């Protein structure tokens, strides 16, 4: 439950990472794969990254980035009216990459990481405090349909 001037300021910040979609996936999924290198055991095509600029280097990586932060995008953009785009989401990866929800916690304070490391000092308090709730709520909903399904 987000007020209107914390989703403004969620898409403000978004604008940030639309200017450079791609090397902010990238280092979102860098982040997750070194900072939680359980994390990396669930992707077939990434598990051979064993070194960080191995990652760096991957453009298959940097594709991926581009594919979560686009699908996380068009959901943010949805202002908590995402049941349509985020229900297919919690299927696939509750029931076919079988995700458990500590990782899309992992994930969430990545973001949170990045945008400090890419743009110090321009993520102010405020900022921080509207994307860390869009997060929240985008896990919680995540959360409802694993508890529906049975998944852990
Ligand atoms: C912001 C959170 C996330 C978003 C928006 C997101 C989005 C997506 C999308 C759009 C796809 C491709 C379509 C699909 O299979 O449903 C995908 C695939 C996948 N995701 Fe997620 N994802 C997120 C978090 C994660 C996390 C934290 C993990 C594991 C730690 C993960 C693991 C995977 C895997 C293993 C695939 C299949 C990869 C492949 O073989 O192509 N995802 N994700």
């Amino acid at each position: 439950g987000l007020s209107d001037g914390e989703w403004q300021q969620v898409l403000n910040v978004w604008g940030k990472v639309e200017a450079d979609i791609a090397g902010h996936g990238q280092e979102v999924l860098i982040r997750l794969f070194t900072g939680h290198p359980e994390t990396l055991e669930k992707f077939d095509k990434f598990k051979h990254l064993k070194t960080e600029a191995e990652m760096k280097a991957s453009e298959d990586l940097k594709k991926h980035g581009t594919v979560v932060l686009t699908a996380l995008g068009g959901i943010l953009k949805k202002k908590g009216h995402h049941e349509a785009e985020l229900k297919p989401l919690a299927q696939s990866h509750a029931t076919k990459h079988k995700i458990p929800i500590k990782y899309l916690e992992f994930i969430s304070d990545a973001i949170i990481h990045v945008l400090h490391s890419k743009h110090p000092g321009d993520f102010g308090a405020d900022a921080q405090g509207a994307m860390t709730k869009a997060l929240e709520l985008f896990r919680n909903d995540i959360a409802a349909k694993y508890k529906e399904l049975g998944f852990q």
